[PDB]
Parts: structure tokens; sequence; C-alpha cells
């Protein structure tokens, strides 16, 4: 009996925490690529005259 | 007189039980079938997405 039920929970929660870190993932690399682009503008900004 | 009677009986008795026997293994057939197929509907419904 239980040994079924759980197994169809447990599938859903592994694809729903799997959803969180392909987002999570994604928009890291996004983020910290719009930062290294503000360092170099910073740099940019602060030596250009 | 009593040898016949009771034989008549257990006939009857031994049919109406392989009646039972009969329906009660078809039944148990099909309702497993239909959990088997309620089991493969979960566990897609659990994975697609």
């Amino acid at each position: 009996l239980a040994g079924l039920d759980t197994a169809i929970i447990l599938i859903a929660f592994i694809i729903t925490a799997a959803v969180l870190a392909y987002v999570a993932v994604n928009m890291g690399l996004f983020v910290t690529q719009k930062a290294k682009t503000t360092i170099n503008k910073g740099e940019e900004t602060a030596s250009t005259a």
C-alpha cells in the first residue's frame, strides 16, 4: 500500500526542487554577470577624464 | 434413503461455490488491472511538467 503513494510524492518533490535549482543557478549566472559589467563601468567612470 | 437427497444438495452447493469462485477471480483480475493503470497514471501525473 504505502510503497507507492510515497514514491509519487517523492517524484513530485524532486521535480519541485530541481525547478528551483534550475531557476536559482540561471539567475545567479545572470546577476553575477550584471555585477561584472557594473564593476567594469565603475572603473571606466573613475578612470576616464 | 439419505444417500441420495444429500448428494443432490452437495452438487448444488458445489456449483454455488464455483459460481462465486468464477466471479471473485474475474473481478479480482479486473480491479487489480484498474489499480495497475491508476498507479501508472499517478506516476505520469507526478513526473510530467
